[PDB]
DNA sequence: CTTTTTTTTT
DNA sequence: TTTTTTTTTT
């Protein structure tokens, strides 16, 4: 029946239901954000309130009133407006969708429906689900898939039609349980198949026209293609089958791509930190000395057509090319690459690297590399002792691979720019396919197309430009990188480089999403944990959205919390919470057993031989199931309890099933025990919920009478499932008592009764996918702990050293079970798993918890505001704190020391690197640059009030307001730095030791700092510099530009130094019309200089060298006015003065009362008439 | 020795009617071999069907003897598609269930033999013998050929055109077909089989091609090592070819066409390579 | 192919070894269909892009007869048992 | 430029290849009831009648035959001889 | 105007 | 010394 929007216009759009606190919540926010960022600005409101509050049913009445505006705006006059719902798990994707229907079918405004039948048909038609291909194909009949294959005249082939009847064979006999399994496998292969020539037959001329009964079939076969063609704009799915896309009779379409204006509600946002991060780990790895080859030979010489479809594409690739002609020169790419020596073959070469400042390696000496021009090869060797080291030829050629594939999305976008004009409606993604194959054919890089694409999936929501001390720098937006340096397969003679990279964190990705234009609705009770291992990094996005991360006010969180306290008064309502801790308890298990069999020999027998337990793992199986069965019989001892729900961390399906039997067998007895009839459901999990419904349980309890016991895992039922049953009031005694004040709810449900609480065990993250995949989620989640704080820059070097050597699953566990974030996990997991028994209003007079005893002392150590917690976990913390007494150890300021260890070895690294390359000549405008925004940022903002988000590594929080203490080899390692109370007789990094109030009452530097803008003080503010900083460039620029500024009142010009002579002196003197260069390197004071006459020298003969003979002045900006002024040659020997090629001057501001030393610049005045 | 036919009744025919040759030949009267005599020449011949009927036939047991002894059971979805199939096997109903059986058994033992031979061949390789051995070589009957245990082979025209597999890589019978003899059955209708292959070629994209191998051969070079000796004075003349080719061409930009009648329907050209 | 950089071709290698595993148009050699073939090249747009051609060519480098004869060459013995041999 | 395979089974048919390739099937399939010494005293073969003409222009030596074959010819054959083109002249 | 089945890897 | 399940394409 096709329905229009012809029935909506006697509808009355602005009779809307009561808003309650939870939707004024969303709706405030949402029209601030609007009123002040604009309507194109994108968005991100997380709602971390109590579970069972209603967030989810505000969400879909939010989702609801955005499907009525946008029927009101088609009324009125565009594009639809995409909403998508996600989560996590299938089933809550499911859950969600049923209930949004629910809400649609059973909305009445003041005793009458809402919705007319086939205003709620129309409704109905615009909601999507979008599930695996699997399930997409086996959940449509074979009339359709005849119908399409007809329609798209497909059963001509051969193939096609071999895999569909034998698809319809292998589901005819779909009884059994094993067909089905290996039906899933060949649904998907056909989906896939069918697809592709769908799509290929629709993209050509011959393109079918689809209408009536053909577009009915094929928009049931391809749900997306009902979103592609504007009949629907809502979508349920997973967060997987998001960052996947799904298919419409075009192409694959990539929500990813097409984010601004769109609405995401994602529930439970903070268990899609590690979902999008299963994804990023599973990019293919790449040889970068063939990508480098083949980048370096295909642009020699090809071209783009001079169009202008191309127009400004061609300008964007010529850096990229005079850098690889460069590159290739230097590394000597037209020979092909060998190892060289004896232990390079025994194990293959691991690097790592942060790419900013850690740096491992697996070899044990350094691996050189040379060019043999007789052997024609190049060689990796080890030496017996620059620009030879293998490191540095594997961190360019990364840099140069990840130019290129961001000269390409940006002239993908420019292709866009360009073809939009000319083809005067198409999108960004509609053309992105098109200018891809475009570029890649004319520049025959169609090898990359592969790389190129998944390049846009992920890091390709970076719309980016960075990795320089004047950016914002963070791991979230840098990513890491993991080498292997192998033989290649077959040949004994050559290597590969393979290279696995993360491009991005999680963080990263919901940033760029946000920054994309999309409105995220992040809803979870866990929104706002501190953890970065399971949920994202909120400090990052809160400094890199800034206002875009909508937050509410005190009152309306004072709203939100009179909404749950007045719809759950336990107090009132006589409502009582019973926390147990429950130990090992061996003395009952044993008894237990030795019922089970009492003809065994003893409880060793029958663990290692019935229920089939090897005996190193019998001790810990001692201990987990006798918990479990402590709680069993407490249940079971309970008269009026019913419902009871056993979180584990492993499903007890019929793999286990001996111990299940066990199980059973305890529980008959018990059973009898107490003339209790009790129903135990086993192996509840994800595939049991799709298969048999969770309603099952749910019916016992409304028809049968007596007790449940459900065994479930976290991973399956601890994040969003409501799982109450409807109330029979004939099964239930003066037992249940309504706890909210004023009935908000039509039907009676009730929640679980009883919970017992395992600890979760896995908490590090790990990846089946690959190996290489394990590897780069162990390294983003060291590198995510050294970045947020909680690891120390040597603790974190040390685990990644240990990491890339392989050390055992167990030890990573041991060393993350050392850091508050695993406790923060802990008590997220807790808290979530807790929620589960609070989701109605009809409340049992006693609910009994049971948690297991070795998460009491991490419950004992919650801290946070308890105004925001539900009442069971408020019940399981005062619990856990009365029972005994914890130390509180204080997370901010370990976290500071962190993060100034932290900041001053990216500091000391990055100072490094750059000299570095400033010594390598010619030296490139943006290092010149980047050198002077340095100095000149050091210079205006010694201190700021505020923390950086443009040069934020260059300074620390300190634990005084303007100066610190520290210790450390500013020459040596970066990793044995100390601060702040840690060193009490140590350095100072303050204005005192500056002697900058000294340096200022100068007569000419006072007016030259006042005219520049450089701070003459140094305002008291809590970020001050790092100590690399303070020595190695702040007191170099204030005694640069003092002598500067002394000297140019003396008739003297200076000019910037050339770019092959840079670093080298600080600037070039030309006096009273001199034509003999002079040269000037001009120090602050006197220190201690170690460059011996060795250094100084060979720098005089590298300057003479280039620019002939030429005068050199060493000169002092502060020091003793009386000390006399000194000639020395080219060797650092005293002579006479008109025969010393170097004069050196030993101060130009005196120090003990601030007055310039006239003489010593009339003296050097003089000498240079005289030269 | 090979014995090659076009069809698989005609080779199981045969290799039926040769074990029965050894069997009950005469000779005066009295058997010409005893019963270990046969069963050594037994052991000589073996046969080589298509990949899906050679995993159909291999029991549970050699086949998680096989997983075990190559330490591949633990490799995830490897177990998840075995425990498929031997689940498609037990209820093996109506010859709907059989194409598809058919079909994902070829597809495991592609794969399964594709990580054996990457185990093989790497350091980790495994010692075979015993009834690892006799597994292995139940599950690839080229096993036999490659160790020597066995020197006579049944197969078809397809399958020698394809070749086996042994635990190091596919042996194609047609590179080391020096001293061999081939007994071809029906040998004339042999003549389509092998057209039938040689049609199944992947077409080239030549303008790619040329362009690739004028890029890469313009600087690259071998190493001077004995093993690759006068090995680059094979590909200078081809050098010199590609840039005077690639200067006459213009190869340093793309192709496209213009005008009527060249797009509504693609070019098409055939060549005989020598005047049609 | 490592050394030279064409690893792409690797495929392309192993199928022309194939078909010939065994073993020129000069009026001065003996010619036959079945030792040079024939090609087929056709020209057309590449696909997803609509201003670039390809030239996608499938070729016969030799016939059966060509295939029989290599293999012959390569020091096989033959035994061809058919009534229609001839 | 795209011919039906009805059209090149045409032009396939005028060719002496056709009627050499019809009777080398129709020699192998008649070759089935041949395979032991133990026969029936009468052995009856129904051949299709579109296949009497291309059996008349056998020319081959005999002596190579079967006996199955040699009686499809003869019969074929009763009919007598048609005048047929030389195969060595065209090819020449 | 002519009028299909066959093997193998995928 | 710690002690698993989950989604999707392939
Ligand atoms: N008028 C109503 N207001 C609020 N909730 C309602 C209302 N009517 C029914 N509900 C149900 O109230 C229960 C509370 O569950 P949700 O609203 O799903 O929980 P939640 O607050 O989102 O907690 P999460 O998702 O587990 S962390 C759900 O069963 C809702 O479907
Ligand atoms: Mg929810």
């Amino acid at each position: 029946m096709n329905v229009s929007i012809e029935e909506f216009t006697h509808f009355d759009f602005q009779l809307v239901p009561e808003p309650s606190p939870l939707d004024l919540v969303i709706t405030e926010s949402l029209k601030n954000h609007i009123e002040v960022n604009g309507v194109k600005s994108g968005a991100l409101l997380p709602l971390p309130f109590q579970t069972g509050i209603g967030k989810t049913y505000t969400a879909l009445n939010f989702l609801l009133q955005q499907m009525l505006e946008q029927v009101r705006s088609e009324l009125k006059e565009k594009s639809k407006r995409l909403l998508y719902y996600v989560t996590d798990s299938v089933d809550n994707v499911v859950s969600a969708k049923a209930d949004l229907l629910k809400l649609i079918e059973k909305q009445t405004v003041k005793g009458e429906p809402r919705f007319t039948l086939e205003q709620q048909e129309y409704l109905k038609a615009q909601i999507v689900h979008l599930p695996n291909q699997s399930e997409q194909l086996l959940q449509c009949s074979d009339a359709v898939l005849n119908d399409v294959l007809i329609g798209f005249n497909l059963n001509a082939e051969r193939d096609v039609q071999a895999e569909w009847s034998a698809i319809s064979g292998l589901r005819r006999h779909a009884s059994n349980p094993e067909v089905k399994i290996s039906l899933n496998r060949q649904a998907g292969y056909f989906y896939r198949n069918l697809i592709d020539r769908l799509q290929k037959k629709q993209k050509g001329a011959d393109r079918v026209l689809l209408s009536g009964s053909l577009l009915a079939s094929v928009e049931t076969l391809l749900p997306g293609e009902k979103i592609r063609n504007g009949s629907a704009h809502v979508a349920f799915l997973t967060t997987s089958k998001f960052l996947k896309g799904f298919h419409n009779t075009r192409s694959r379409y990539s929500p990813l791509r097409d984010l601004s204006g769109a609405v995401l509600i994602i529930d439970e946002i903070d268990k899609q930190n590690q979902v999008i991060l299963s994804e990023l780990c599973k990019q293919q790895a790449q040889d970068l000395i063939w990508a480098i080859r083949t980048l370096r030979a295909n642009f020699r010489d090809h071209q783009l057509e001079s169009s202008p479809r191309y127009d400004k594409i061609e300008d964007l690739f010529e850096p990229l090319r005079e850098r690889l002609e460069e590159f290739g020169t230097n590394w000597n790419l037209a020979f092909a690459f060998n190892t060289e020596g004896a232990n390079l073959n025994e194990r293959p070469v691991r690097l790592f690297s942060d790419r900013s400042f850690t740096h491992v390696s697996s070899a044990t000496h350094k691996l050189s590399l040379k060019s043999d021009f007789l052997r024609r090869k190049n060689l990796i060797f080890s030496d017996e002792k620059k620009h030879g080291l293998l490191t540095r030829f594997v961190n360019e050629a990364d840099v140069i691979y990840q130019w290129f594939l961001g000269t390409m999305r940006k002239a993908v976008f420019q292709y866009w720019e360009n073809v939009r004009g000319l083809e005067i409606n198409r999108s960004l993604e509609g053309t992105f396919q098109e200018a891809v194959q475009s570029l890649l054919t004319h520049f025959n890089l169609q090898e990359f197309e592969s790389a190129v694409y998944e390049s846009f999936d992920t890091r390709g929501l970076r719309q980016s430009a960075a990795n320089k001390l004047s950016s914002s720098k963070s791991y979230h937006h840098t990513g890491l990188k993991l080498v292997e340096v192998a033989h290649n397969q077959g040949t004994r003679d050559t290597v590969n480089c393979k290279a696995s990279f993360l491009n991005t964190s999680p963080s990263g990705v919901l940033a760029d999403m946000v920054d994309a234009g999309a409105v995220i609705l992040g809803i979870s009770a866990t929104a706002r944990a501190d953890t970065v291992i399971h949920n994202f990094d909120f400090k990052y996005l809160n400094e890199r959205l800034g206002n875009k991360l909508l937050s509410l006010s005190r009152e309306q969180k004072q709203r939100v919390n009179n909404y749950y306290h007045s719809r759950r008064n336990y107090k009132d309502n006589g409502v009582v919470l019973t926390v147990k801790y429950l130990n090992s308890r061996d003395a009952f298990l044993d008894a237990l057993l030795e019922e089970y069999k009492p003809e065994a020999r003893s409880s060793h027998f029958i663990l290692n031989h019935y229920l089939g337990i090897a005996e190193s793992e019998q001790a810990f199986v001692r201990s987990w199931l006798s918990k479990l069965l402590a709680s069993i019989k407490a249940f079971i001892s309970s008269p009026d309890n019913r419902y009871m729900l056993s979180l584990l961390n492993r499903t007890l399906d019929t793999t286990r099933q001996n111990i299940n039997d066990f199980i059973q067998f305890c529980c008959d007895k018990w059973a009898k025990e107490f003339n209790v009839k009790t129903k135990t459901f086993f192996g509840v999990n994800a595939d049991w919920m799709r298969l048999v419904g969770y309603d099952e349980i749910s019916k016992h309890l409304n028809t049968e009478l007596g007790k449940v016991v459900v065994f479930s895992t976290y991973a399956s039922m601890g994040a969003g499932k409501n799982p109450d049953y409807a109330v029979n009031l004939a099964l239930e005694g003066e037992s249940l008592i309504s706890v909210a004040d004023v009935t908000y709810s039509t039907q009676l449900r009730s929640d679980i009764d009883s919970i017992y609480l395992e600890k979760p065990t896995q908490l590090l993250l790990s990846d089946d996918y690959s190996h290489t995949a394990n590897q780069l989620c162990q390294f983003h989640q060291i590198l995510s702990l050294q970045e947020n704080g909680e690891l120390s820059p040597k603790s974190a070097e040390n685990w990644c050293r240990q990491q890339l050597m392989g050390m055992s699953r167990e030890r990573s566990l041991q060393q993350y079970h050392q850091t508050s974030d695993y406790q923060s996990a802990v008590r997220k997991y807790i808290e979530q798993a807790v929620g589960r028994a609070g989701r109605t209003s009809l409340k049992r007079k006693q609910i009994l918890l049971f948690v297991d005893s070795g998460l009491k002392e991490i419950l004992a150590e919650e801290s946070r505001d308890p105004s925001l917690f539900s009442h069971e976990y408020v019940a399981l913390v005062n619990k856990a704190k009365s029972a005994g007494k914890s130390i509180v150890e204080d997370r901010a300021v370990r976290r500071l020391f962190n993060l100034a260890q932290r900041n001053n070895k990216d500091g000391m690294l990055s100072i490094k690197a750059l000299v570095h390359r400033l010594h390598n000549q010619p030296a490139s405008k943006s290092d010149i640059q980047e050198w002077q925004d340095i100095r000149t940022q050091l210079l205006r903002y010694p201190t700021v009030a505020f923390q950086p988000e443009r040069f934020n590594r260059l300074y620390l929080q300190s634990m005084t307001k303007g100066y610190y203490r520290y210790q450390g080899n500013l020459d040596g390692d970066p990793n044995s730095f100390e601060f702040f109370d840690r060193v009490p007789y140590g350095d100072m990094v303050s204005e005192e030791d500056c002697s900058l109030a000294t340096l200022v009452q100068n007569q000419y530097v006072r007016p030259w700092f006042e005219r520049k803008g450089f701070a003459c003080s140094w305002q008291k503010e809590a970020n001050v510099m790092t100590p690399i900083m303070f020595t190695n460039i702040y007191k170099g620029a204030l005694g640069e530009q003092a002598v500067e500024a002394v000297l140019t009142a003396f008739d003297f010009t200076f000019e910037e130094v050339p770019n092959s002579i840079y670093e080298r002196f600080d600037n070039r003197v030309i006096f009273a019309g001199i034509e003999q260069p002079i040269w000037l390197d001009s120090k602050y004071w006197k220190h201690e200089g170690n460059e011996s006459s060795e250094g100084y020298s060979s720098k005089i003969a590298l300057v003479e060298e280039e620019f002939g003979p030429s005068k050199f002045i060493y000169v002092n900006a502060l020091g003793d006015t009386s000390k006399p002024i000194r000639y020395l040659n080219s060797c650092f020997v005293e002579t006479s003065p008109q025969l010393a090629k170097v004069i050196e001057i030993p101060a130009l501001i005196d120090d003990s009362n601030a007055d310039t030393n006239r003489t010593a610049v009339q003296e050097l005045i003089k000498w240079l008439h005289h030269s």
